[PDB]
């Protein structure tokens, strides 16, 4: 189609899982939302980084292992994490993402510059080192990129690993999951990576339908953030913390109604 | 073939096709009938060989038009509006639509008031602009297609501007009824195999929304044909209005 | 709360149960949805569409339940022709109140007539109103109070496994999330025999509605929600309509009803 | 009585302890990191506490404290004026500064709230004039903790309260909240005094309908000990004043 559905749609209503093996450009998606001044992309990007400060430095969400689910081809979203966590593990369903990753963990000169991100998030904890030191750390503290797929019951196949201390996702279960049922169960398959009492720990968008890069679009699940925390009680957690901002992105890249993050942690039997 | 289409879509005796027609039977009526779905010109579009899809539009439409894009499938339908012997036998099909009127009126009296309805038998395009190409037709209150676009659009694309070329027949504020597959990618005429644009519900209110219309009422239904003849799940219904 | 909220919301956010034994007036909430208007459109096509279920579409069996009442038939009035039985439930006291004066003809009761003569004219004029309403009172069997949210909806009163599940306007109105909602319509499961018959009609995208000046909660459903929501209860749909008509403004805030035909699941 | 709210509510590893310690982290995210400044923030119902200003008075240039009761306020300025008689604050005054990167000590916080409180006034927020008869230039930002829900007897007197503090505001200017949720009272030693029992929806209702945009909500689930309160969680919320 021609910008009448998102890719993959047509036929089922979501975008198909095949669609991010073929057509999500890394490149082009980190150069669309991550990469002129102030604009709404870049103000979200603040805010998620604020918050991840909060959550990892100032309210002590910590552990030995975090998973990042649907980590795309990004990193930001660990920068505070590193310094909580001693190991964390990357994953996503596209194999391209998987390598943008793996070439900036390489630290190869043809990979994404993070650069200013890391001054930032390094001035928000307090320049009590540069970037380069930061990423550095963050470099050694990321063991493991891997495949990963929320919708199947192991969302990392028969790959072993030790229970996480905390599961965080970004952006990601919205593009992932066609219906409330799918996210979930979703929710549920995380839960199987997390020791009891593990931290759980999602931003998305709110009522967002679609999103594009460039003149790709891609579904998105449109949930409010009551249907939020149903799927969260249901799946099997409790939420500490729940928030929710009015701040969009821009209409030519997605029809969201604000953002939500949220802190929830596994329950008892 | 058009007698082929017929002896395997609307042969008669329970089985999937028959109920698929008389859904589609029974929301023609609703539609028609008991609805305000009513005027002074109607066009059918893919008509092809049938004319069951006309029973209870012609209680409520003075002239009638039927159209489709193989003069072998128009020949088969003047066939039938000439009354011929050979001609397909549709008087179960008349009977039960009779039925679901009351039994107003006999099975004779109903063949009648459509063959006087249908005032012209015209070759038709809906990927083009014109449609009807040259011939002229007034402004029409209503645009009627049943199980065409998806055999007629080998992308949502096309689909989309195929009902844009439909609305060119109708007025502002005109009514739009389609009835089709959802989720077919083909249907079979005997061995004969034929392509359909497998789209799925929202893919139609999409394209309908941006083709310049509002929806009314859409329903599917989840019964679908047997695996010999479509592999669809699902039929849609839908009716909107051409917005100005 | 002087509708800056829902009655009974101002704590949970959702107007309580107790909210419908105290405030929901029976006789205000007909003069004003039941009495042209939006409300007598949608009315029409909740008649149109019940015609066609219970008798075209050949819709029918012994026991039928309908949940949610509240104080009308309407909704019952072709039904009555396909099933042996009915029984009637609602939450509110008030409600079966108002039902079982309609049921012994109690000449303060609401007169329906209009409503049922237009049912007639559906169903081909084969009687006039008198009979039908007088088949209707009798097929009436039973009036009780019922609680969706409750595993067993109608408590201990036994019945026989129900052919078919009746719920127009009700369960948005009754479910204050998601979760409730997809529970009620398993309690509602456990009414039907296998293979039973769900016919569900309610508002879509509505956050509250109107009697007068009075605001109850509504829970704001999409029709992707409502299918994901009957499918997880155990049913497969047979067919799902959405109507963009909406009540007008002053009533509710939806954005068109829908209407499902389901099926209880093989196991 | 100020000093028994004090000693019950401010003073280790408790749920108290919990709650003051998330109202500080978020005070400063408000005023620190999210530039929420200008020149002058009027806190409503400040009772006998400060720590609310502690990060404020790093963005705001002028700060005026209010409270219902006088009490409460002569509580306070007895902090203000660095009385011996004082309640100690230097606990929170240290956590703060730790919060802000410890850029300072707590002397030279101290000192840079003591000197932005310009006045101390009496307020009633269920008052069309909320401030009296004290003229007050347009504020850049109303700051309110823990006060509405002890002010209003029922959700209109919320929303009225509401309109009222936005007359003590710019156009734009932001409004801050952060109270309790689903509290019906709340104790003072052996005293109960009455809370209003909102849940998060009707605050957003009563915030949007008093005329602000909401520009970010946070609802957390940690609660008071029962003996303190009933409260069933907290909630924070930043909105503008619409025009
Ligand atoms: N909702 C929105 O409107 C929306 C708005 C703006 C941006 C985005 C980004 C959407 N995008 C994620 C960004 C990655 C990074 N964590 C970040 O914060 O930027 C979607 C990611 O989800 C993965 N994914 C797909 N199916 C998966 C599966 N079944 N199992 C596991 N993974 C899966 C895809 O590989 C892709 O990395 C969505
Ligand atoms: N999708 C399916 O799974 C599927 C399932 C079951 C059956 C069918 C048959 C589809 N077929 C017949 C329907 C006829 C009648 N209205 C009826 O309800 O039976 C489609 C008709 O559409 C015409 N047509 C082709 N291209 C055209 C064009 N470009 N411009 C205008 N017209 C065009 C063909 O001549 C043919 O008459 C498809
Ligand atoms: N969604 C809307 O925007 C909306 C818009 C317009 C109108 C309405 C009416 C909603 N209202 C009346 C429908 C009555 C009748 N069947 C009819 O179609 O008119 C809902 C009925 O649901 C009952 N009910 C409450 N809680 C219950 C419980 N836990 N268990 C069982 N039952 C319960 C109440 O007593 C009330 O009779 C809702
Ligand atoms: N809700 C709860 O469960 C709850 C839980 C725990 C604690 C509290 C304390 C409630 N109480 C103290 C907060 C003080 C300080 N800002 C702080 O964060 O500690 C509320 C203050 O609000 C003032 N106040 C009353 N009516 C007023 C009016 N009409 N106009 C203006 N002002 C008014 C009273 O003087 C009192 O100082 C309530």
């Amino acid at each position: 189609s021609s910008g009448l559905v998102p890719r993959g749609s047509m036929e089922s209503g979501f975008t198909s899982k095949d669609t991010y093996l073929s057509h999500f450009n890394p490149r082009d998606y980190l150069e669309k939302y991550y990469k002129s001044r102030h604009s709404a992309e870049s103000q979200i990007l603040k805010h998620l980084l604020k918050n991840l400060f909060k959550i990892f430095c100032l309210d002590g969400v910590k552990g030995d292992l975090l998973i990042d689910i649907g980590s795309g081809p990004t990193i930001y979203q660990l920068l505070s994490a590193c310094e909580s966590f001693k190991e964390i593990v990357v994953t996503d369903y596209s194999d391209q993402n998987l390598q943008e990753l793996e070439k900036w963990l390489k630290a190869a000169p043809a990979a994404f510059d993070w650069s200013p991100v890391v001054t930032y998030v390094c001035d928000l904890e307090g320049n009590r080192v540069k970037g380069p030191e930061k990423e550095e750390k963050l470099r050694q503290a990321v063991k493991q990129v891997l495949k990963c797929d929320v919708t199947q019951s192991q969302p990392l196949g028969a790959v072993p690993l030790p229970p996480a201390d905390c599961v965080l996702s970004t952006l990601c279960l919205d593009a992932a999951c066609p219906d409330l049922p799918t996210y979930c169960r979703a929710l549920r398959n995380l839960g199987s990576l997390l020791k009891p009492g593990g931290f759980l720990v999602i931003m998305d968008a709110l009522k967002s339908s679609y999103y594009m890069i460039g003149e790709q679009k891609f579904s998105s699940l449109p949930l409010g953030r009551e249907a939020v925390e149903a799927a969260v009680k249901e799946a099997g957690y409790t939420i500490e913390w729940f928030e929710v901002i009015s701040q969009s992105y821009s209409s030519t890249m997605a029809n969201n109604e604000g953002l939500f993050s949220l802190v929830a942690r596994k329950l008892s039997r």
